[PDB]
């Protein structure tokens, strides 16, 4: 319960920031 069990319980706790977390942090890292 230490993975897909927890991260799946903290993706809406910030309805507003999490919905953009990815839509507001994309650039050109390319790693």
């Amino acid at each position: 319960k230490s993975y897909m069990a927890y991260l799946s319980a903290e993706l809406f706790h910030l309805s507003g920031i999490m919905a953009l977390i990815a839509s507001g942090v994309v650039m050109r890292p390319k790693k």
